This record gives C-alpha cells, sequence and structure tokens, in this order.
C-alpha cells in the first residue's frame, strides 16, 4: 500500500529520526516514515516492541488505538504514554 518511498521521512524530533532509521532498515526497507503506511497504522508487527504496546494498553486485541503505533507522530505519544514515569 504505498509502501514505495516516502518523500516524507522528515522527522521533527531526534527519537522520531532514530525509530523510524531502525525500523524502516530492519523491518521496512523501503523508505517510509511519518506518512502512514503498514506501521504506524493498524500493524502490529511481531516483534518486542508491539507486544509492549500491548501490554501498555491493556490488551489492545485488534486496534492500538492511541499508544504507540495507531498514530503518525511518535514524539507526541513518547511524551505521553510512553513518558511512563
Amino acid at each position: 500500500m504505498g509502501v514505495t518511498e516516502a518523500q516524507y521521512v522528515a522527522p521533527t524530533n531526534a527519537v522520531e529520526s532514530k525509530l523510524a532509521e531502525i525500523w524502516e532498515r530492519v523491518l521496512g526497507v523501503s523508505g517510509i516514515g511519518i506518512l502512514d503506511n503498514f506501521f504506524q497504522i493498524g500493524g502490529h508487527s511481531l516483534k518486542a516492541m508491539a507486544v509492549a504496546a500491548q501490554v501498555h494498553r491493556e490488551y489492545q486485541v485488534e486496534l492500538p488505538l492511541k499508544v504507540l503505533f495507531a498514530q503518525p507522530t511518535i514524539k507526541a505519544l513518547a511524551q505521553y504514554v510512553a513518558t511512563r514515569s
């Protein structure tokens, strides 16, 4: 689904740039970022990072609404839900 190299890889914070880099280099290998596709939209992949988002939301089961994946602004959730403390 438009997996094609996204011309919107421009990140706002270093945290978003790093996350997008490691994710689109080990899984995506395409060239996406903050333009939605398969990652930040609903797909909970099969990595530990996903399982964490699942438990951090009390078993999302289906859709991870506002937790880490379902949101084109990782830095936003990073200082909200991911802040933990």
